């Protein structure tokens, strides 16, 4: 509707609506993931039906 | 509806609505994850039906 | 509707609506992912029916 | 000289001599490291002159 | 000289002499490293003159 | 000299002499590394004069 990100003299700013936003550092190191229907290393992530 | 992030002379600011936002540092190191239907290392994450 | 990212003298800024945005550093290193219907290393990610 | 790792029916075993060995899980997440000549996140590590 | 790794019915075993061995999971996520002559994220690591 | 890795019914085993061996999972995600003569993300690593 009326979402807003208002400022001045900033560095970073985000306004997501209903999705996914990834803007940072990340590191994953699996070694073994078993089973079916398994999410292993998901960072920014939405999911429905 | 009327969500808002209002300031001045800032550094970081976020306004999520209904999703996922990741803006920080992260590190995961699994070694073994068993079973089915298992989420292993999820950082920003929503989930439904 | 009326989404907005308003500032001045900034460095980075994002306004997603309903999708996915990836603007950061990421590193994944799996070794073995088993099972069917498994998401292994998804960074910015939406999903429906 | 006469270093030795002797056993039976074991799982893990290591015999380092004078170096570095890393065989475990680790996770580091800095955010800001300042200064010169600084070691930030070192896991297995020797150092001389 | 007479270094040795002796066993039976094992899983993992290492015999380094004077170097570096990395056999484990690791994850590093810096964001900002300053200064000159700085080691940031070193896992298995020897160093001389 | 007389270095040795002796076992039976094993899974992994290493015998380095004087160098570097990397046999594991790793993930690094820098964002900014400053300065001169800086090692940023070194995993298996020896170094002299």
């Amino acid at each position: 509707h009326d979402v807003a990100t208002v400022a001045e003299k900033t560095k970073e700013q985000v306004t997501n609506v209903g999705g996914a936003v990834v803007t940072g550092v990340t590191a994953v190191a699996q070694k073994t993931v078993e089973g079916a229907g398994s999410i292993a290393a998901a960072t920014g992530f939405v999911k429905k039906d």
